[PDB]
């Protein structure tokens, strides 16, 4: 079928991915980076996000896959010449992670995030009103705040003391950076994990200037008057050839391998 | 319809209990602690526990109502007669929750949970593989393990670090109690939440004797061989008069009220 | 004596600020701001770091008094008419804190911090080495570090889950900000406490722009070669003219007032 | 000197016992555990402790050398004919280490801990006031407290948040266990280290029965009206013969090695 493949740059990446075009050519496999239907994703996280953004408008139409030269990565370099048969064959399972939905909007400008998105101030001190569905829950000041995708949950929020989660749950988290909390500021200190259709709105207070990110990308967005974070109803596909367990990546990733 | 009061035992919750059943009175309303289809809890959430417990072998055909003398209980004493005539109206909405269900067998007995489950030695050390899913994930040494519902996200498993969760989302949380992290001892650190059908082992290493409990109960297992978590397939009902978002109840105790 | 007062701005400390230099005109009193000898803040924690980095170069020969309009003002603004007699009459005890001394080379600066000093990086990923008294301890991956004064261990440092430290020892507390640990990067993960005498010193990786900032003073510095933290030799002094301990006044900013 | 050796127990400690017993028999050194002038401990940390708490009451008159088969023992088994010769040459640094005192009343009993001492209940709630030098700091609500030695710091302490803390402090760390922080019920929540002379007393409010542990040992106490906690006057001195400094003991024991 259609397909392309993303590399790292690197030397090691590159002519992986000039050999796996090669095998792909004894194959009734068409190159297309226009309209693919595979994304094969050659490098580690931070290549895998580039994949997946650059393809972002096309999610309902592509299986991602990934190849470790890496937590979304789960195959091994040496194993390249069995995925481009498997790959060949077409017989494989679709799986899909939820993502998370960010709106802004000034006096609007969405995004979408596989791992996370994060609210920093432009300089000065960061303060917002937390607000759950049109319901005020607290009002928050420290460094930022970190949306995140059950997928996305060990990573940056992993860092920030947030929960490990199961894609299977429709859902997203969010965690705190260094907020204060004394006898007139206060949180409620614990990560917070919001289901489907659940609208989470971050609302300025004095300053309207904010450093958002979304993964790998980061944007000083001016006179904001709302962000809106929310579980997006598009939703990654990825092409699974074998069984690897989420708990089973989280095992290897963190605990041994 | 059929119903039945429990009290705290104080004599502030006595008397209300009194003067709700004399009200009851002018309905028709028959009381029976046997097989009631309400039943109401006067008291604290220690109070609410014990009359879920008192009733947890019918759960599929019990709505419960707390009344705060309290996260559980949602509604204040001075609300209590409104509530009779919203009850003997008998058109309310009915708001399931999740639960934990946890099997101990030995070389089995099974229990059910609102709140969490948790187990520690039996005055030794703590030490239990923890497998997901007939999958080692790791091996826990430490103090000992909580796995709470979604409604008990917020007690004892927000103690320990725990993300707050919302109910309609059916899944458990597993915490840490003061685990041993160092060169040769590793565990996740993070907060675990498991969707359902997902199931939890914990396997003794040497010790076999654990004192596991489930809310307020706590025993003194021996000869244990599996502590097995899961999502339950009962679910609490609760009899709901007004809107109180999870949300808001969790800002009222926690942020402010 | 000799003496100055600042004032936080507004309408409500500038006037506080005028009654008392006119009680003081009633006393041999003479106002200087270039040395004096007693340096009144009429403000919150903000106005009392500013006058300290105003006499950061006279500590050894200043006294400082906070009136809060609170963590280091412990004077109420009622009580100001009754802190005018105090201070005329030139009776009062000496308290000394810790202070934290920072030093960054190129390819040198010096700074002094009463609260806590931080480093982040200039946009991308934050690694350096961490290298206590010429010995390799880590390698940190996150976003920042915060090494802070006993004093401002309730301040930034708390909010990093530090620990809170009675400012009669003479040391430094080193706390992490959203650390990445995994398989392969692996940080300490608790705060440290270093006594005196003792160099902690970050050393850069690949990227050599780091944000560092200097309590509220923020600097953005350029092809750095090291930063060295170390308590410092110099101390801040307070004029205290009545008991109120450290715990006392942690209880009354965190617990209840 | 006069000298004696502990063991582990096992079978690789007992021979290595024998092997340097007849080694010290080749200089003079007699074998003394009566009055002995060097511990030699052999076996793991807890090995250490019990030979610590078997000569407590002579510490101003013993210096101790751990042997590792380790945070306290820092000698190989490879290097124990080295450590005799050394050791009977009789040339090495005396250091010393802070201790903790813990005082019992009912209506006393005194402890000595070389790494912690930590105060639960005898299986109802733990509930106590925290007075810190005659004046009450918190109520404490959880699990239970925990008051750390600055070598014990990265035990226990450790696994509960606490900060790692430089030997050459005379100081001591109170951590909390699993603390409930709500709308009614507040602790600090942060880590508190207190200089000498600092007395920080728990006192109980309702129970008065509780399980109290220093080091391995841990007694249930009956009819308790107050535990008090200080830095001891008594410390723990070491028989070193090279350089291993703290902070890279604790990157071998955390980090790598
Ligand atoms: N202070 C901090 N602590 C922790 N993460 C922080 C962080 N600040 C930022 N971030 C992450 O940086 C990403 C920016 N692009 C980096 C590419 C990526 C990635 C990634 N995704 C996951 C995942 N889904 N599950 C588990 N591990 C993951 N990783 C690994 O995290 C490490 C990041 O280099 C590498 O090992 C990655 O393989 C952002 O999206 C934030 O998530
Ligand atoms: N160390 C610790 N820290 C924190 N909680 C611990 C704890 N050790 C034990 N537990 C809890 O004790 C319960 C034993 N029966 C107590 C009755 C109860 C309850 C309860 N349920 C919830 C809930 N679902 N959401 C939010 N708050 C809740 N509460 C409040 O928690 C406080 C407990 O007294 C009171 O304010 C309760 O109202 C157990 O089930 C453990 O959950
Ligand atoms: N993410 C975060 N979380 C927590 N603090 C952060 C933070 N980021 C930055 N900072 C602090 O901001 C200060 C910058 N100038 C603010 C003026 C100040 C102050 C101050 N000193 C102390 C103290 N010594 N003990 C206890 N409370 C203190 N306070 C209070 O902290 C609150 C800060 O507004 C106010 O209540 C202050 O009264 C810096 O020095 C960082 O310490
Ligand atoms: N839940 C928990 N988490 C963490 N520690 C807990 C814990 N509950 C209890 N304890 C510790 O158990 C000790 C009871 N006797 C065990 C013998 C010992 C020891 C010891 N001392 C230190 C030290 N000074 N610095 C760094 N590591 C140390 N270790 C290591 O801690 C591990 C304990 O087996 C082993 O690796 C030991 O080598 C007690 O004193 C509590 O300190």
């Amino acid at each position: 079928m259609k397909y392309m493949i993303t590399s790292k740059g690197d030397e090691k990446s590159d002519l992986l991915r000039l050999n796996m075009i090669a095998g792909f050519g004894e194959y009734d496999m068409e190159y297309d980076d226009v309209e693919p239907e595979i994304v094969i994703s050659i490098g580690g996280d931070g290549t895998f996000l580039s994949a997946f953004h650059q393809y972002e408008e096309r999610l309902d139409e592509i299986a991602f896959i990934g190849i470790h030269t890496g937590f979304y990565a789960d195959w091994r370099p040496a194993e390249a010449d069995k995925l481009v048969k498997l790959l060949a064959k077409g017989e494989y399972q679709k799986v899909s992670y939820p993502l998370l939905k960010t709106t802004v909007k000034y006096g609007e400008a969405t995004y979408l995030a596989l791992n996370e998105s994060t609210v920093k101030s432009s300089g000065g001190p960061f303060v917002v009103d937390v607000v759950i569905n049109d319901i005020h829950f607290e009002r928050f000041r420290g460094d930022g705040l970190c949306m995140s995708t059950p997928s996305g949950t060990t990573a940056y929020n992993k860092s920030l003391g947030g929960a490990l989660m199961h894609p299977s749950i429709e859902a997203m988290q969010l965690t705190e950076m260094a907020s204060i909390n004394n006898r007139v500021y206060r949180t409620i200190g614990s990560p917070l994990v919001f289901p489907k259709h659940h609208v989470v709105s971050l609302q300025p207070v004095n300053d309207k200037d904010f450093q958002i990110s979304v993964d790998h990308l980061s944007i000083l967005h001016r006179d904001v008057q709302e962000i809106r974070y929310e579980v997006s109803a598009k939703k990654i596909h990825f092409a699974r050839f074998r069984s690897f367990p989420f708990w089973r990546r989280v095992h290897d990733s963190f605990i041994e391998d």
